[PDB]
């Protein structure tokens, strides 16, 4: 039913299928915890191989207002609109939505990404225009029975996983699940609490890891770090693996380093925890992620006798990102009803013969500050 119906291709990010108009245009849309607009490309572009045609939708409805929308990387701009909107492989139901009709776009679209828009999954308070256009799943929760919450299982060229809408499907992670509260509804909005490479605390005033938020985002592919925070990461991931030199290039993200076919020496790169504030004062839970996760495998048929990968840890200048490779192998709830995400090991976890991915706790800290930035 649900279970296995995201696809995607690495780096790209990770589509769900959907349907927009009548009769219905099928569409496979990009899903993304990290916005709040729901908008489909509607017009040629060199990198579509369909758009959404809204002079063949019937139950299509112009609300004469222009949008734009700047991400990290990419922008788009288009015209607002409502029309049907469904989920194939999801819940059964029909809801009309808001949706923005992409006209032109800038380094948006990616050539052979397979998809065609993407569904903002974060609160209105970060819709453009502004916080009135109301996000899909808002729609979705108040036109229907559907439960106030949603679960993505990311998996790691082709990759896949789940989006289980409004419940949790126990199949898709063993062990305990660990909540950690939303912080403010706007994006998905955490905390985290201390940061440790190879066991070794960073030692920072946690705000440090807070500045000037850390969210959740499954539409940004990278840990994106604040440059304090990276440049602490990354003198510590080197000295870790110092047994091996790379190019400077390798750590700023500009460059692959690739070993023969299935000699990648996994075990000189450290493992990364991140402690996230517990739903109780002074407590938290740890992730673990493994080099398997944040060294990203960059699939190249020329490159084919060798494994390469592109450093997945980059610099931020606006806050921590847990981006799709943090996701990855874990179970994560967006228990929007209790404002609260919860994470859990993955059935598609990430590990070899030594280490393995892991969430775990609960651990205690003295230092009662708090390491929220604002
Ligand atoms: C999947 C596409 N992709 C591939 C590569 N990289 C590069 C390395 S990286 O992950 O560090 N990074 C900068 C990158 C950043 C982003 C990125 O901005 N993703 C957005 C969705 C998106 C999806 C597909 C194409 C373009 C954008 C999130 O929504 C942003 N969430 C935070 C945010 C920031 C600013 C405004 C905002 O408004 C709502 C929201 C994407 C990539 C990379």
């Amino acid at each position: 039913e649900m279970v296995d119906n995201l696809r995607g291709k690495s780096g790209q990010g990770y589509y769900v299928e959907m349907t927009v108009g009548s009769p219905p245009q099928t569409l496979n849309i990009l899903v993304d915890t990290g916005s709040s607009n729901f908008a489909v490309g509607a017009a040629p572009h060199p990198f579509l191989h369909r758009y959404y045609q809204r002079q063949l939708s019937s139950t299509y409805r112009d609300l004469r207002k222009g949008v734009y929308v700047p991400y990290t990387q990419g922008k788009w701009e288009g015209e607002l609109g409502t029309d049907l909107v469904s989920i194939p492989h999801g819940p059964q139901v029909t809801v009309r939505a808001n949706i923005a009709a992409i006209t032109e776009s800038d380094k948006f679209f990616i050539q052979g990404s397979n998809w065609e828009g993407i569904l903002g999954l974060a609160y209105a308070e970060i819709a453009r225009p502004d916080d009135s256009l109301e996000p899909f799943f808002d729609s979705l929760v108040k036109q229907t029975h559907v439960p106030n919450l949603f679960s993505l299982q990311l998996c790691g060229a082709s990759v896949g996983g789940s989006m289980i809408i409004g419940g949790i499907d126990h199949s898709l992670y063993t062990g305990s699940l660990w909540y950690t509260p939303i912080r403010r509804e706007w994006y998905y909005e955490v905390i985290i609490v201390r940061v440790e490479i190879n066991g070794q605390d960073l030692k920072m005033d946690c705000k440090e890891y807070n500045y000037d938020k850390s969210i959740v985002d499954s539409g940004t592919t990278n840990l994106r770090l604040p440059k304090k925070v990276f440049e602490a990461a990354v003198k510590s991931i080197k000295a870790a693996s110092s047994t091996e030199k790379f190019p400077d290039g390798f750590w700023l993200g500009e460059q692959l380093v690739c070993w023969q076919a299935g000699t990648t020496p996994w075990n000189i790169f450290p493992v990364i925890s991140l402690y996230l504030m517990g739903e109780v004062t002074q407590q938290s839970f740890r992730i673990t992620i493994l080099p398997q996760q944040y060294l990203r495998p960059v699939e190249d048929v020329a490159t084919s006798q060798d494994d390469c990968y592109k450093f997945a840890i980059s610099q931020s200048s606006t806050g921590t990102v847990m981006g799709a490779v943090i996701m990855e192998g874990f179970y994560v709830v967006f228990d929007r009803a209790r404002k609260r995400i919860g994470f859990a090991v993955s059935a598609c976890h990430v590990h070899d013969e030594f280490r393995t991915a892991a969430v775990e706790g609960p651990f205690v800290t003295l230092d009662m500050e708090d390491c929220g930035y604002n």
